[PDB]
């Protein structure tokens, strides 16, 4: 009973994951990952552009049928919607000027304007740890108006994935006078294990296509091939 067209929604504003070229096509590895999953489920697959907020709402109201959106596996998650197997690994980061003094720390970030996605696990953890406690941290609608107000000065610091900041902006030319602050952080409760596929917790078949899909992939090896395009490393982690 899968549905004829699969409706993915996606944030496109997280290179190399999900972001859109110059002619407004959707790439990245989440999107190649969405798109071989449907070949071998052997249905039609819709690509929906959303704020990154927005997905888990349009998900729950059945406007999309799916999340390809680094979406981080988490408990918190868990308790409203359904996901996948691990699609791939993603540590969180701070990233500042290069030759900042700046650390993943209360005590350093003090006074400093922090960016971070709003929707995100990343904003879940600064919210908790920083805000609370002083820390100015701003929320954005998408990570590409972090990136800007960071390059314009009206942040210090922002927090995302590692490798989207890595990939994204570290290594393309609005980021080559940014760094890595520090090193990323591990929190089991807020950032989770892994991203996922979102589901509809009752799309029980949907999970199991997905699932199916996703170890075939892996298995012949069009995974590793794919992830060859944006990383030289272990994308999907453990
Ligand atoms: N396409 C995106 N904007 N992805 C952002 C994901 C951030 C983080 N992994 C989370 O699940 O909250």
């Amino acid at each position: 009973a899968l549905p004829q067209t699969v409706r993915i929604g996606t944030d496109t504003t997280y290179a190399p994951f999900s972001s859109k070229d110059a002619k407004g096509e959707f790439i990245g590895f989440d999107i190649d990952l969405g798109n071989e999953m449907c070949k071998r489920m052997q249905v039609k697959c819709t690509w929906v552009a959303s704020d990154f907020d927005a997905l888990i709402p349009s998900l729950k109201a059945k406007k999309i049928d799916a999340i390809i959106s680094s979406l981080s596996i988490t408990d918190k998650r868990q308790q409203e919607i359904a996901f996948s197997d691990k699609l791939y690994a993603a540590d969180s980061r701070l990233i500042a000027a290069k030759g900042s003094p700046i650390q993943p720390t209360l005590e350093s970030l003090k006074g400093k304007h922090v960016g971070v996605l709003q929707g995100s696990t990343q904003e879940a953890y600064a919210n908790d740890n920083w805000r609370t406690k002083g820390v100015d941290v701003v929320a954005y609608a998408n990570q590409d108006l972090i990136y800007s107000d960071l390059t314009a000065g009206r942040l210090d610091a922002a927090l995302q994935a590692e490798v989207a900041a890595s990939e994204g902006f570290l290594k393309q030319p609005a980021g080559k006078e940014y760094a890595f602050a520090g090193p990323s952080v591990k929190d089991k409760k807020y950032f989770g294990d892994g991203t996922g596929v979102g589901l509809r917790k009752d799309d029980t078949e949907l999970k199991a296509a997905f699932d199916k899909a996703l170890t075939e992939l892996r298995q012949d090896g069009t995974y590793d091939k794919m992830a060859k395009k944006y990383f030289d490393f272990n994308v999907y982690g453990d």
